[PDB]
RNA sequence: CCCCCCC
RNA sequence: CCCCCCC
RNA sequence: CCCCCCC
């Protein structure tokens, strides 16, 4: 009986990797970088956003990844827009009076946004002493990197709905942006998780630009500390969409007792080769979901309901479950495996 | 009685594969294609199929592998259907006045389905109070992707018949494309089901060109919901046409005791020739089947009727085989495995 | 179809 | 998010 | 002849 083996999802993964044919998508379409030379003038605007009350935040997620194109640069970015497998074609930045004439981003919000934040630093001015610190201006130069941590806050959620997404990007953003919120005590994060979610739905190749902003930023020997939390943030989004398969490590991790039964230990052989694509894929393969490759779902586990059920009823036996909102296949391995996880949190054994 | 030995099954794999003549069929055809510089119209007609309630859903098959052409190319489609091994020669399409001229594909069904598109579209906006979300108009760029899933869905059903094909699509889409419903109420999924099957049909190398936009998505580096929808759905037609393969690796990892009866070791040796079989062809082993390569039949198990009739008892026990409609060759065995697989499934027991 | 928690 | 002492 | 279920 060792000659029966069908080794299916090697072969599906053979399939999708040796294509000698690339897809092409957005052909006509065009969207906007700034060159690295307007970086002085971009940060002005992504911290213009941030300290004025603004009626609408529509294009605040396009001035974000305008400061990454100005990071990357033009030519980078558009290289990497066309590696994507997105015909998207680059238009450049210009200035007019100085202001920005970004592409597809209407000179009205700009001015707009500029107006709002102009008043209101004339009424901080001139109620006040006139004593504003370094880090309150709008000048600062680490605003852009406070607008992209809000939008990298709302990237570990795009796995997730947009309900939940906001929701945990306000949750999360009045105490991770703390020290931004106190520097600029208006700024509306759930305008600006909005219009960040918004953008990486509609326009799915700037999710890779974004990855690479990330990438260059970790790579980096210096940084301030609103860098040092922008790549902390990143990193915690590295393994989105796949929290299946590390509740599953993490149950192996805990030797529950009900891996051994016969139904798992029927599906381990398959998920033990779940986990060898995962290794053969490599480095890139926690990126799948957050990029919406098409190849994701190789690494699904929902074909071995009994081994999920298990991992989930561990997982809410030590509590890590949470408010998880995945299906339960297989409901009396997912309480048997609940109640010992619970067990074997509660007791105290040390060796 | 060690040198009494055929080994048949090799021995045909040996003689179809080493063939020094090439076959030629379709010399005196041709087929439509669609260049790439015309994606951003031949989306507008995927999706205004989509949202308008059309008496004639006769060539949207062919407008979905339009798309298709679109995103591979003209030249790359070429090549693909001169390489599998049929001589249809690639007519391509023109624009007149704008709207498609596609070759095989009346203009009169072209413009109906336009007219009544926009007729549907001014009824929708002079009643209603004119917030067209973006998701919900016809030039939304994954509506041909919505399309080619309906054609992915009838597509997984192209070894079963017709009506199991229809009626399958038509359960599975009110589900899997929920979204896509709700975004337009009124797209007809059983006659865009029916005509993609036709086409499927009709045109076998149109599967070759269908599986080369699976792979060509699949390698890409990011890709939309549609997309994913697609190529989950082209992956789950992976094994089709080869469901005794897939039971019997399933009936050795459920250890099944009726695998040691005389008669089931007796054919175990041709059984795992074809598994051999299998692994020797590697990848592409899968879509056999689904292109109708002629290789297929080669995988048949139908010349070991007891090891059939044991496997497809124990998936009758597991409650796998559903309303499965094959033979059961030998009824005695099948009663005993399926008695002794529902026997194993109600026993709990764990190591 | 997949995904879905917390930091 | 991370970091947080003493020399 | 082969194929035929569910997701």
């Amino acid at each position: 009986l060792q000659g029966i083996h069908l080794s299916d999802l090697s072969y599906k993964h053979a399939i999708l990797k040796e294509s000698q044919y690339t897809i092409k998508r957005d052909v006509g379409t065009t969207t906007a970088v700034t060159p690295s030379s307007l970086q002085q003038e971009i940060t002005l605007l992504c911290g213009e956003i941030l300290y004025a009350k603004h009626a609408d935040y529509k294009y605040a997620a396009e001035i974000g990844i305008q400061y990454i194109s100005t990071a990357l640069g033009s030519e980078r970015v558009q290289q990497i827009l066309r590696n994507s497998g997105s015909e998207v074609q680059v238009v450049l930045t210009r200035t007019y009076s100085q202001m920005l004439d970004i592409h597809g981003v209407e000179k009205s919000w700009v001015e707009e946004i500029d107006k709002e934040a102009r008043k209101t630093m004339a009424t901080l001015l001139k109620e006040s002493s006139g004593n504003i610190p370094q880090n309150q201006r709008p000048s600062a130069p680490d605003t852009p990197i406070i607008l992209l941590c809000v939008g990298a806050l709302i990237f570990t959620k795009l796995a997730s709905t947009i309900e939940v997404g906001l929701e945990t990007t306000v949750r999360r953003a009045n105490r991770v942006l703390s020290d931004a919120l106190k520097r600029y005590p208006r700024m509306d994060i759930p305008k600006i998780a909005r219009s960040f979610y918004d953008l990486f739905e509609q326009k799915v190749y700037h999710r890779s630009l974004f990855i690479e902003y990330g990438k260059a930023l970790g790579s980096s020997s210096t940084g301030s500390k609103a860098e040092s939390l922008f790549v902390n943030i990143f990193m915690q989004a590295y393994g989105a969409g796949q929290t299946m398969l590390r509740w599953g490590v993490i149950a192996r991790s805990s030797n529950n007792i009900m891996l051994g039964h016969v139904s798992v230990q029927a599906e381990l052989k398959q998920v033990t080769e779940v986990y060898d694509l995962v290794r053969e894929m490599g480095p890139e393969s926690g990126l799948l979901h957050l990029r919406q490759s098409p190849k994701a779902g190789l690494l699904s586990l929902a074909n071995c309901p009994n081994f999920a059920s298990v991992v989930l009823g561990n997982a809410s036996g030590l509590g890590i479950i949470g408010m998880y909102r995945g299906r339960v296949p297989n409901t009396e391995l997912f309480s048997a495996a609940e109640s010992y996880a619970k067990s074997l949190k509660e007791s105290n054994k040390i060796n």
